[PDB]
């Protein structure tokens, strides 16, 4: 309630890195491929299992109220740099932890916080331009290959599927991962504009073989109302027989007469026409019917809205598709032409409004699936015994999906944690304004380090001489964890998308230093 | 979100494994011809009895949460291969439980987890492959009744009456089990199409004797709209009394003028017509008429789309059947003539159908029942002098029934526990690729021992003085436990699908592989 | 007996070391120059302060049995360390938790921990070794300043003022440490055998300046008993004018005519006499006079057994010393004659005598100043301006001048830390039996580095930076962390006697490696 408690100084920031330092043990145990899971107890269901960090942060809220202040920060962290990246969120959280506990040690009577929190974002600006130096842009597949496996912690297979779909979708298409029911990973490519929803009528096949309504060259209608009877239908009909082209026919639903019109002509003077329901829910349909009039060239007919009716159609007012296969359960439709400017324009629209739609009313993503499947998707069926094997395995390649774009949309530098590492030195040509700032710029100094002590001490071994023994040596090669020894990184493998490793830091040092900031605490009572 | 706790290691590790020993030996006391009952209190009603693995893990949850994490991981084990496979859920369970300890003892500093679990994914890989290598596909009907009275847990009569059902039902035929009223078993054999909806009016009986209105060479009407209509019912009645043939109607309902000329016409000019309420109810009828108009040859009236009204019938528009029967309660249709390729293509869809996801798409059963083999479906009412009895039972008659299917569809291989084995030395050829791997593949082949240990330790006996008597011996022989001596084992009886041996033992590994992957559980605090 | 309760591997292995993490963690803050003190709580006075690891050790008892466990087992630990070198404890903890740690996280199912014990200990052999080729035998007794200074925290008035007393007095003399009243040291030195009684009358007295009997080439008489004369002393008094020289009387007491005839022969014809009481008191006075009887030669008077009585005496059973001085309030004798074989024989009878006997009881030691006080001995009396700083500075003193004598009986080494981490590579060239103990000598090299990564811990700098940057440094090399930077390490006076750095590491590791030998516990129930 409205009744509250408050607390002061190193008191204070004490309890919040007791959370802080709680959470940070919990979920470092993930990292590396040696790192190890977590189990969370689920509420309703049985436990997850996870590798992921932010999973496991978001998990950890706490009893102490100041602990959970500190917690709540640190998920802050690690979820931000979930959202801005997809990875890197085991990173993300060492690091926060590194940045609040060597900044709480430093604060003193004489010392403002603030303005240490400014030398720490000199020095992470400082760093990440050093990043962006050091990074080298994707070109092999076999450098996707790599960070993708890397990503999904060591599984090649992954790694491996990721980059063939990638190659046979580009590099900027559309790739999606879903629940198998096989015991082995499935890729699925899907080409054209396929949705779920088949011929109204068994009269309208044919092949004879696989039971499917199979055209070419055909035109499609589009009626965002029912067409019952009412003979607006002709005039399609009479304009489609015309130009000796299939028609297929999407609307909202096709029946009455009408219906009884198209399977009479179907089946006593072999005319070539199929009618399916529209995609179909409510108002997310009308924009379905658009996208795939925009798709296919042409114009919907019946609206709210304006209004082009059924029977004063004309040939530009229809669409026109390559090929058309339809069966009783799905219906595709393949090379639909119309303007490409205006395919992208919608792309450009769809995706400008799915970034800030606060919703997961996701169906805006089955849009956009639709109308960019003129260059491909892929489907990433994943297999596994046990659903929450699937949804470890799940986690993992979406993991390495976001990293391998990433990668390609913005570059690729060392693996490991020598990309933070190697980025000290540029640390060490600072101008710090003030003491206080000086401290900011050894914080960052010291938390630089941390991410390859961290994989290195799950492997077992002595991390901070591993650390030191990578400085020593030269910038191509580094520690690998699992095999445990020192390589070439980039030769071996060990890479790490630029973007990540930006935004892991960023994101960090972001909040941790406006923790460090903290003098006085006010929380609820139990 | 809630508050919560976290525990850190082999501590919680212990505490895990704590709740996965409790479950697994309550489990597995009711393994092997010797094994025992378990009894469960029910909320409502007097208590469960059962020998049922599965059913024993889904009844215990615990207190205490990290001891229930585990619990709730082993019975997702057990209820995973009762999914996949309907018998092997008692050997997934001890098998699930001996990976889990097995691993949980291994674990170090140095060691890698997951890589061990990578192992044990090996090792389980390799030995189902000399599992499958094992396996002779079923042959006699002999060995059906073998499979069915040991899953039976001996019981004779069950894997004869089992037998006697596949046979005069056919081995990929439709068998069902239910309450019996009767104290003995009965196996009731359906033919044809029955649906449990009886004659609107009495004036339609013809027998007298059982009061049944019995037609053979019949027509048959399928109507998903009422008809109470005036006249739109009778030129299909006209023409029936054209070809003199008798006729069905099956009607949402008929129940206006129509019934009046229908018991009119009946009484006063003895034609000869039943009418009968559609299956119901409300989508499903669509779904139900449309398959009997499928099997029956011939299609349905009313509204799905194309629309075919009732005054406009043909003679190639209702049904044929070779025989019907029909009283107040039920209704059965017998030789209804169609394409078989197109009621085969309807099983075919159904089948492909219910393929997701029942929970609950029963009634998805119920339409597959009447529509597979218009000539074959087998009832299995189980008797007893109480409802305990028959539950207990009915759960045996069920895994034996799983079990013949598993058998049909895979193979059989040795029972006992003997044919994991007999795939241990398949492990000694390995060639793991680090420590951490061998760790895993020395799991696995401790582990495969322990479902044959465990059937003889039930018996009262030094079970793993038996397990290496076994080894020493010939493949052909293993231990006979309910005898107390070694045999033969195909020619004795005593055998397994090699599908269930094969789900449990994958499942179980699947999971607990995973399981021993874990370093830091978070658990809602009480 | 008492009800109990036991705890089974992982889990109290968890729990001992959480005690011992916690003890550790207390004890290690007072570590190095940097190093900060811990306050203790007394039960009846002010509160303790100290920098002092086995005192901090000590202090800390837990509520948790396990943990508790844990705990004394340290301070076992810290307490043989204090016991066998008087250094070296804080060490002796981080070395005795480090072995702890990571021998508890090496330990499986497979593993052997006594074989890993007996490993450790192989380690620990073949360190001790290389740490004595690395014994460098202390010379310069500047050296000593050195050892003295560093031991007290950088207080170089410390190690001079023992540098002072330890030239003044043999680097195998006596000296004792005390509260001042002064608010600075002081060193006093005490030639002779002094104790605190007085002439037992004014009349003795013959310099008038100072009011001193002052005597040169003198006898003593030593007389158990009283002395009330029956006129035993006549024949010890014409004996003592016979041969002129002076007399000195020390008995239990001198008394009626005895003292009459004293006085009166003093005052009257100027002879030259003094007496005085018996040191006391009962029991220990005997044991006194027994001892200046063998020291200035001569034998004692009264009934021991063989009765030695006062009316027949001899020269040869008086005693003889070069000087003696009385005052109102103690005496000194020095220079006296007697076998030196039997002096050293009677302080090696006392210091074994003291060695085994433990009752806090501390004129045992009394005895050991008074009979080795014909070297000397110095007394070190510690100023400071109140009661919890003169404890503090006694402890360092006391520390100081227990490490200046293992300096000057075994040798010095390397300071920092440096030493043990030098030994690594003689770890390097080791031939382990087996796995296990090649596990232990893993523990033992992790282990080595400890100390130094400590005490650059507590001056807040990167500890483990610094130690591989030593290791990569040259032999002579190391870091100062006062100075905060590196530096010729005997140069610049930082240097660790050898016997303590063989101490620590070698109670440390004896009793951390039976530690993790532990599988169950047992403890008393709350
Ligand atoms: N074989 C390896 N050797 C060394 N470093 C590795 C290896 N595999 C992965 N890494 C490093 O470990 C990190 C992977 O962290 P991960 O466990 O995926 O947590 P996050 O979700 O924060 O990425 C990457 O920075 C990568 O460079
Ligand atoms: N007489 C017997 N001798 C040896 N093994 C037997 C005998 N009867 C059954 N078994 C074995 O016991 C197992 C049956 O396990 P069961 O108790 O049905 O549990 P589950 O639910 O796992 O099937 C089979 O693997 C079978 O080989
Ligand atoms: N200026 C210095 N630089 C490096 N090491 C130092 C310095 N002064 C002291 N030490 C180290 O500190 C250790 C003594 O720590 P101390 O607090 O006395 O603990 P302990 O009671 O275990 O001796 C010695 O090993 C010594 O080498
Ligand atoms: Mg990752
Ligand atoms: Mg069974
Ligand atoms: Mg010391």
């Amino acid at each position: 309630g409205s009744a509250k408690d408050v607390k002061f100084g190193a008191d204070a920031r004490a309890l919040m890195l007791q959370g802080v330092d709680l959470l940070a043990d919990a979920v470092a145990v993930t990292m590396g491929p040696k790192g190890r899971t977590v189990i969370i107890e689920q509420s309703w269901g049985s436990p997850k299992v996870t590798k992921d960090g932010v999973t496991v942060a978001k998990s950890i809220d706490l009893k102490d109220k100041y602990k959970n202040i500190g917690a709540k920060l640190v998920q802050d962290v690690a979820n931000n740099t979930n959202e801005e990246a997809g990875d890197g969120t085991t990173t993300a959280t060492v690091l926060a932890r590194s940045i609040a506990k060597e900044g709480f040690e430093k604060i003193s009577k004489g010392a403002n916080p603030v303005e240490i929190r400014r030398g720490v974002m000199l020095a992470v600006d400082a760093v990440i331009a050093e990043l962006k130096k050091q990074s080298k842009p994707v070109t092999t597949p076999e450098e996707i290959a790599q960070v993708a496996t890397i990503s999904a912690n060591g599984d090649k297979e992954i790694g491996n599927i990721i980059s063939d779909a990638m190659k046979k979708v580009g590099r900027k298409g559309v790739i999606t991962v879903k629940d198998g029911k096989t015991l082995n990973d499935e890729l699925e490519i899907i080409e054209g504009m396929k949705f779920d929803r088949g011929y109204i009528s068994p009269y309208f096949i044919n092949t004879s073989k696989g039971q499917k309504c199979e055209f070419q060259d055909a035109y499609v209608l589009l009626s965002e109302k029912k067409i019952s009877s009412i003979q607006s239908i002709v005039p399609a009909l009479e304009i489609a027989n015309a130009h000796r082209k299939p028609l297929v026919i999407i609307a909202e639903d096709v029946d009455g007469e009408a219906l009884s019109t198209l399977v009479l002509n179907r089946l006593k003077v072999g005319l070539q026409v199929v009618a399916v329901k529209a995609p179909g829910f409510g108002d997310n349909r009308k924009n379905q019917l658009k996208d795939m009039a925009i798709a296919t060239g042409g114009a919907v007919f019946g609206e709210e809205g304006l209004t082009l009716n059924l029977e004063d159609v004309q040939p530009h007012d229809l669409g026109k598709v390559g090929k058309v296969i339809v069966t009783k359960d799905d219906a595709m439709l393949l090379k639909g032409k119309g303007d490409k400017a205006q395919i992208e324009k919608r792309i450009q629209e769809i995706i400008e409004q799915l970034d800030v739609t606060t919703s997961e009313y996701e169906k805006e993503k089955l849009n956009e699936r639709l109308a960019k499947l003129s260059d491909g998707v892929a489907v990433l069926k994943v297999g596994g015994t046990s659903d929450v094997e699937v949804n470890e395995k799940k986690d993992r390649v979406t993991d390495a999906l976001n990293a391998t774009r990433a990668a390609v949309e913005e570059g690729i530098v060392l693996g490991g944690g020598c990309a933070l590492l190697r980025c000290i030195p540029a640390l060490d040509s600072l101008t710090p304004a003030n003491e206080d700032q000086k401290i900011g710029i050894e914080i960052i100094k010291r938390t630089l380090k941390i991410p390859a002590m961290t994989i290195a001490k799950n492997a077992g071994v002595e991390g901070s001489l591993i650390v030191e023994k990578i400085m020593q040596s030269s910038s191509e090669v580094g520690y690998d964890a699992m095999a445990g020894d020192f390589v070439n990184m980039v030769e071996k493998g060990i890479i790490d998308p630029t973007k990540v490793v930006r935004t892991a830091l960023l994101d960090a040092a972001g909040v941790a230093s406006l923790l460090t900031t903290a003098e006085v605490v006010v929380t609820e009572i139990p």
